[PDB]
């Protein structure tokens, strides 16, 4: 009588405890793999940045032989198509390549520089 | 009699079945408190280096009268104690603290660096 009227208490109690506790690991499971997803593509952008970082260090002078093509838009060198460079990565290009001028920590007075360094100058 | 041995058994097997929860619901927060600690952690790493990165990609040719002592030895420039710069980083310091020339990709020929910016293009 009064002892099933316990054992039901025991167990709707329980069968609910068990239905709470299924939703928190659902939930759990959806931040985890929520963060998973971002602690991944962290470590992929570290390694992307060092290695950019350290390209940027080597950069060096290019020797004018050593570059037959622009190094941006692929155009031949010759006589009537000379070589510039970049006062920033050091590389060589032509002239539509290298248009623009920019400040940079080598001169008190704006040097050029190709198009991809004079962006990321942010200006 | 047989509904109260029932009973007792749907309730022993919802306790046992909470246990397994409860345990899974402590290993999901463990992860999730690692990850998340590992998420900050990295993620102030890539930002150190977006830092490191920006502030090298903002560096230009600084101005003589904004800077008063050399930026490596604190030495103050006079009429006899002149300023010059360093064309990696466009540092101001004195003829000691930039005694040194390096390959750069601003110039064909070697130029004036502070021994930081030296030894940091590995000499
Ligand atoms: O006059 P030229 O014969 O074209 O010589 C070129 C110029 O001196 C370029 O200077 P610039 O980059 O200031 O244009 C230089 O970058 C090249 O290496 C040289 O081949
Ligand atoms: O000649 P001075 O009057 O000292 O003028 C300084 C020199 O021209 C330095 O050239 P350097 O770094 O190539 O020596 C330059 O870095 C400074 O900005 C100038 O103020
Ligand atoms: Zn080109
Ligand atoms: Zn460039
Ligand atoms: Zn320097
Ligand atoms: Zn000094």
């Amino acid at each position: 009588q009064d002892e099933r009227r316990a054992l039901l208490e025991r167990c709707l109690k329980g069968e609910g405890e068990i239905e709470k506790l299924q939703t928190k690991v659902l939930e759990l499971q959806r931040k985890l793999d929520n963060t998973t997803a971002a602690v991944q593509e962290l470590g992929r952008e570290n390694q992307s940045l060092q290695i950019k970082h350290t390209q940027a260090l080597n950069r060096k002078w290019a020797e004018d032989n050593e570059v037959q093509n622009c190094m941006a838009c692929g155009k031949g060198f010759s006589v009537t198509v000379r070589r510039h460079h970049c006062r920033q990565c050091g590389n060589i290009f032509c002239a539509e390549c290298s248009a623009k001028n920019a400040l940079t920590p080598s001169s008190k007075k704006p040097v050029r520089v190709c198009d991809a360094c004079f962006n990321d100058l942010q200006g």
